């Protein structure tokens, strides 16, 4: 989830 969300900006 972590890099996940941060991939999005």
């Amino acid at each position: 989830l972590a890099a996940a969300m941060a991939q999005a900006l």
